[PDB]
């Protein structure tokens, strides 16, 4: 509608977050991004949380529908009613529209305009994530092209993070976590997934002592997710010390 | 594109499983507009869909109102609270429209008749929660009138343990307390409802028992909160 002030959009995104109105939150943040200014660390998290919640609800719904559709097609003497697939396809189109919106914001404003490496890695990781979400629902020749786009974004983010960030950096840790999930679940490379998660965990472990107590908590929380994934993917009980 | 009555009902059940309540409501609104009566299962689908949609709006409106009250600088809170309120009002008006245009009829079974009139009381009550001035008074009168008509039918045609009858009495007592500022009517209604249902609990099948006692617990919880209030084993 009429031109809003960037500061009013950010304030409304924070109000929408408190009200658990994630679609409104995303729309406020999209408007703020389109103002052309860089996002602060707090503002990047608002953009990320808004779209993560929106796409997370779509991905959860798509998974339920896809399971119902699969079971009714496989089982019994008949196929599922056409309604399941039509509804699953409505949810999928809507999911694709949100990923395309995020990828559009990243390519039009956020990746090119970023100052620091911290924010460049954050946006390139986000690009990998939203191509990964698109890959989860893709099937044909489109699937291969989307998987290449996700790998390419994650790899560029990895290259930068290795050059500019310490191994304990939470953004660097979170990126390596998501990239390993991509290798395992999307690119069907469990070996790459395990070696990336092992290397990430080990290199971060070696510098844990150098961290301030608040940095330590941020880092170990992500290292835990790497370790959990490794246990799940890949052995004696532990007594004290 | 399968959008006939039976396809709309099937998609509403899928939307429920996927926790897509706005899709669920839109499917059920479409099914209602087909002009046919809703079965017991279908009425529950309509109710669950709009309850979840309006519940998210009411929770959001309460947060924004809370922030606005503490803040009273900054015009954004009120503008945003007003956007959420208008949207909430639009959903209540859609539900009230469906009830008046298609669902509320003089000739059906008592359960369905009480069910729709209770839903009318509920959505006027949600409108009353955000209403101010002249409009508030008319909305409160409309809610009381719908709830009262639902109460007359339920006392004449349903047993005291009937879950619809229990749920109606619960919501009407909440209306007396919160909306009409009559805590005495609220308390008296909740006490009578609980006591009369308690007397017949022994007659119920195990599935009926669970449905009835679960609503009776909400009446009792409300009574404890409204009136005031140790015990060892026995």
């Amino acid at each position: 509608g009429p031109h809003m002030e960037r500061a009013s959009l950010i304030q409304k995104a924070k109000l929408a977050e408190q009200a658990e109105r994630y679609e409104d939150m995303a729309a406020f943040m999209k408007g703020a991004v389109e103002k052309g200014e860089e996002l602060s660390c707090e503002e990047r998290n608002l953009l990320s949380v808004a779209y993560k919640n929106v796409v997370g609800g779509q991905r959860a719904a798509w998974r339920v529908l896809s399971s119902i559709e699969q079971k009714s097609n496989e089982e019994g003497s008949a196929a599922a009613g056409p309604e399941v697939r039509e509804y699953r396809e409505k949810v999928e189109t809507e999911l694709q529209g949100v990923c395309d919106t995020v990828l559009g914001l990243l390519d039009s404003h956020l990746i090119k305009e970023a100052g620091d490496a911290e924010s460049r890695v954050f946006y390139l990781k986000m690009k990998g994530d939203y191509y990964r979400y698109l890959a989860e629902v893709a099937t044909g020749d489109d699937k291969k092209r989307i998987i290449d786009s996700a790998r390419s974004a994650y790899q560029e983010a990895m290259d930068i993070s290795k050059k500019e960030m310490p191994p304990t950096n939470p953004i660097r840790l979170g990126l390596a976590l998501n990239f390993s999930v991509f290798h395992y679940e999307i690119a069907n490379s469990p070996e790459e997934a395990i070696s990336l998660a092992k290397t990430t965990f080990d290199e971060a472990m070696a510098d844990l002592h150098t961290l301030s107590e608040d940095s330590y908590k941020d880092s170990t929380l992500i290292m835990q997710l790497l370790r959990d994934n490794l246990t799940l993917w890949t052995l004696r009980r532990s007594s004290l010390l």
